[PDB]
């Protein structure tokens, strides 16, 4: 028997004994992500250079892919009548759901990350994290504030060679194929678990002159290793959601650490860092600062940055004894 | 005037005042990379998991996402009655076309490039190289051994978040987005020209331990700038046709040199190195083994391999100053 | 706000309670049918002509488009564990399923109607309608024969100028246009009613020679009005879910009748007369073999035949007045 | 050998040695064709019901189904530089080309026909006709009143449960299936020939009342043969392009014959009997206004009309005799 991404969420929402509120969360943000999908495969683009004609612009003006993408999800989740705020890297402030549509989720999402990589035709995918709104109060940015350990669910769709879906909840991570023809998301792996230790280690090494001396003493090992042993391969595609999922997929580990520019990281936590660890941890890998876990830090701002290196349990457990070493 | 990939062909061709071969050969490949694409997007994957069961196929039938591809271009290519010699890096052998459908013309092409990134639905991409027959003789491997030089057409489809062909003559480089909701292509960027000086460096870092000494003092100077600039940011994607059309539109360099396990670089001359070196000098970019033109080596075997570093001529020629000063 | 049919099932589902049973029902055979839709759209129809090559078969051996349809159902059906017992005008039998996958629904369907019509490229579609398995004994044919009164929901999907697919239960008919750029339904028309009196006529004048007086009768009204308003006009595209479909959205009248040689109609009660009919009555308008209600008749073979006379209210009233007139 | 369209074109091209002009007439023809089959098929409607909120278009616009047809063929076309006049349903005068895009081809077009079967989702086409300039004068619409005998080429686009393209020239007619996964019409029936008797006859039957004797007569026989035969099916879509190619298809015979309302028929001489009479005359079939064949007819205005009865030649000459014999 073949698993549809729909007939999962309702089972899952069945045996869960929900209320169908988070069903129809799930249902949406998979509609969402394939529009998303359509607007990124280029879909009607002749229409943007005079196909029908009557056309005055070869302009800015249009939507670039990043606005449609963030207003495709605003407006398919808002109308699941499953949230109650929503958090956007697109939006300086969170987004408070009228209450006429307010649910009990909060959603946390980067509608279209890899943005360096959308003009050179690269990877570029859509992140969530889903919470269940805690407080009592009127709905407001705090409730986004939550640590990842906090996620209901979590994940990411990746828009390469083909678009699949990765989503991941309280007892494991799950990968759904999109099938376009059909305008379906295919189970074709479940219960996903990260090899113990990969070979492949990705982060910008532009940035030699700025890393600490742990990721500094970490990317020697890989190269030229003390043991002798086959040095790792490099990949870093410059989209997270790109890099991730090899890395879940492969294994291996995945790194954007603070450099000197960037003292607390680049990525941001709630949107970027948040649902990756997330998938990271209910697949057997790590994501930690460094020094910590990324799931356990207790957010300040919903665009708060952090260092992140997630991947195959040995490999980061490695790279946590060179930082304690650093002492 | 929308320009599409067809009537791009015809036009050009008939500027060239063609007899119609050389054209019906394009329109073949352009029709051979639609059809790849959709399978590298997994249209009617559901098939495969069952979603009418199995009865369906008696057989003990599917195909890899490679072999299929391979199957794609041959009898496309062979259909168009414009070959005669085919080169594919999935054959031991070049093909000889049958006496009933053969043209002029020899076709050295990778159906399908960047195969460890594809089961992590990383980009990926076809590269090809077309040739006019130099002889008289029966067609044979022989008339597939020219030098890059005597390319008449050249270039390659990237399967990325969007699809991209980018098509290479003696008048320039052209790039047409594939339109998947008409199936066309739209030419969208004319007559395409390359930064003179970019700033990306691409390179598997992890043969650091294998690299000659100018790869490597180069390889400082992007992360240690001399004048104290700012260095360059890396990406690799893994795939040669995604990490070269990044290279060509946003510009910087892409390198794959010579290590241990290979002496004379990895990537192929015939169907890598060749078509990508076309491109890049069309586009006013540079292409060396670091030691001559990719474009001037005559090979001798359809398999042969080379060195090759790419891009930006300022970015090129600041590693072949590396190379000419430690010679 | 817009309801993706998705969305409006579960909703359904939320308001009447259920236990998400009927839901995942109801997305299978959403699924089923957009699977179809690509199979009747011709889709990789391309690789039936050897394109990809290595082919043997100009043939019948691969399956029909009839037989592709009839498993694509079945198959999502079983799947979706809600049903006991299926009924396919391609069976001789019905289907009982395994009990491992019963539930406790019961579906009639006719996979692909309109087979006359496929050849020629006409409209053709795909009808359904569900029970509840009264009894509580061992599942069998019998729990498919209910009369149409006990339909909890039936509908058709039309694979025309483009696909819709409309929906009928307990409180009305809702018509949902599938947009397979993102391979969803969406609600465009909610609510449906069918105008009380139509302009248009549609049945198989070829069998005039068959009909009995009263079909006679009222033809010859449509053509020659008494009263000489305007004639009606005439539609028969020869296959049921387009005529009929037509018939809900203009308003008018559909015939099938018995004629001297389908002296029980043609049409099939459980998966062709059966939904249709319930389809008309909750959107106003009447369902009748000329001398009773289709929904009324007890079933005494799930294949048993049935005339079917349906439409605008008052366009049908008048006939069932020639019929009482021809006592 | 699959064969596409696009190489079908070339090809024929290539044998009557052209200058490549209508080949790239006929390559435009064919791209606006698979750009009508998209915007009728709705994909991308989501975005007409919301899915992405309304701030999207800025503006009061959105097109109307066909008028977007007719900007996609009027651009289309004029972007080719074949054509110089050209004749829409659609527009109350000839279209005269301005001189910088300017070919030497006349093409009269309904770019979407069966309009009252649209909102139904009934099956509709587009329907072409192309001739060549037979003057050395400045193009005007004196160009486009040219008898049907001197058509180059004609044909139609069927959107119905698969999209078919019908292309007749002087050698035959061949009809395309368009394969919309990859975006190409692959030829699938060569040489088409009609059936000389066939089965099914196909006229609006509302208008018995404003028949003429003929006609009437004929009706009479379909339905009560004299030999005592099987009646003749009966069959009308509504949609001139559906009902001809299943005509084209099963044989039989399609009329639409003069009426009060219309006294000179309904259907139009240019751009919809002209066409359609050209490929059943190439189909070895016949296509008469009743008292002359309608290729021969010199329009006098390009929106004329003309009564038109086409089909197998052994029922429209059965029909012809009817005539003769009341005359
Ligand atoms: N589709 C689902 N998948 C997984 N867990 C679910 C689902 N629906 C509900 N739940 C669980 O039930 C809680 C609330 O249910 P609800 O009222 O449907 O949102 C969630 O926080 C989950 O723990
Ligand atoms: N999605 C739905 N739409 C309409 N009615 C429903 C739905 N789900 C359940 N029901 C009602 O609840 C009954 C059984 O619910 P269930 O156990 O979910 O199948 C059905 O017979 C319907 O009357
Ligand atoms: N579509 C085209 N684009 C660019 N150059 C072309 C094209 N077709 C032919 N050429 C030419 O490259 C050639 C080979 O010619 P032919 O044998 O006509 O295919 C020269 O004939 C030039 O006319
Ligand atoms: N693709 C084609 N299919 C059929 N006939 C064609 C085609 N192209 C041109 N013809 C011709 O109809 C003509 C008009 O020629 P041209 O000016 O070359 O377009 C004659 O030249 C024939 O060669
Ligand atoms: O150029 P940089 O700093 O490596 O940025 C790459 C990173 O930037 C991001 O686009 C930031 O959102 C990530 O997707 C990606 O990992
Ligand atoms: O791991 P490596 O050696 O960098 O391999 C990357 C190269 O391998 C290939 O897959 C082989 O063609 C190229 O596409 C790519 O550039
Ligand atoms: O040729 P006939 O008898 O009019 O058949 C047309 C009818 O046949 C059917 O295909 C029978 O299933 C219906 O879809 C349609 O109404
Ligand atoms: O209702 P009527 O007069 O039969 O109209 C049908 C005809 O009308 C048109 O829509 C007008 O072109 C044709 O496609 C079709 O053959
Ligand atoms: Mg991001
Ligand atoms: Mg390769
Ligand atoms: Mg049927
Ligand atoms: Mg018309």
């Amino acid at each position: 028997n073949i698993v549809t991404l729909t007939r999962f969420v309702m089972e899952e929402g069945r045996k869960a004994r929900g209320t169908g509120e988070m069903t129809q969360l799930l249902n949406s943000l998979c509609t969402a992500v394939k529009a998303i999908h359509r607007a990124v495969r280029k879909a009607g683009i002749a229409h943007l250079y005079g196909i029908a004609g009557s056309t005055n612009v070869t302009g800015d003006q249009v939507k670039k892919l990043d606005v449609l993408s963030n207003d495709l999800v605003i407006n398919v989740l808002k109308s699941s009548f499953a949230t109650c705020v929503l958090v956007s890297e697109e939006d300086k402030n969170a987004i408070i759901v009228e209450p006429e549509k307010r649910g009990k989720y909060v959603v946390c999402f980067d509608p279209l990350d890899g943005s360096s990589n959308i003009d050179c035709l690269v990877s570029i995918g859509t992140i969530f994290g889903i919470y269940r709104k805690n407080s009592t109060d009127e709905p407001s940015e705090k409730d986004a504030l939550q640590p990842g350990r906090n996620l209901v669910a979590a994940g990411y769709a990746l828009y390469g060679s083909a678009t699949m879906l990765v989503l991941a909840m309280v007892n494991g991570v799950n990968c759904f194929m999109y099938d376009p023809a059909i305008g379906e998301f295919i189970l074709v792996d479940r219960d996903v678990k990260i090899k113990k230790k990969g070979s492949i280690y990705s982060i910008n090494e532009g940035y030699a002159k700025e890393f600490d001396p742990a990721i500094t003493e970490y990317i020697q090992r890989k190269k030229f290793p003390p043991d002798n042993s086959a040095p790792y391969g490099a990949r870093y595609v410059g989209s997270m959601v790109a890099d991730v999922h090899r890395t879940l997929v492969y294994g291996g580990i995945f790194m954007y650490p603070a450099n000197k520019k960037s003292p607390k990281g680049k990525l941001r936590l709630l949107y970027e860092c948040n649902p990756m660890a997330y998938v990271m941890e209910k697949a057997g890998g790590l994501a930690t600062t460094g020094k910590e876990a990324v799931l356990d830090i207790v957010p300040t701002d919903i665009h708060q940055r952090a260092p992140i290196i997630l991947g195959s349990p040995e490999d980061v457990t490695e790279l946590l004894e060179i930082y304690q070493k650093h002492a």
